């Protein structure tokens, strides 16, 4: 969508597990709220 609107901003993979725990167990734990 970032590429049709220059208002989103991207969040890759890493930015999104981006907890220690998460790196740690190498999956999501917390929910992730992006736009
Ligand atoms: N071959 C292939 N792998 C994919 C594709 N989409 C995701 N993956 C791979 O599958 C693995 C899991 O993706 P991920 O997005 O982290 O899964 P999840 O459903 O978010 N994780 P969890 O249930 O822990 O939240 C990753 O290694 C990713 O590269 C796809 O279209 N093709």
């Amino acid at each position: 969508t970032a590429a049709e609107n220059p208002n989103v901003e991207v969040k890759d993979y890493g930015d999104i597990d981006k907890a220690p725990e998460e790196r740690a167990r190498g999956i999501t734990i917390n929910t992730a709220h992006v736009e």
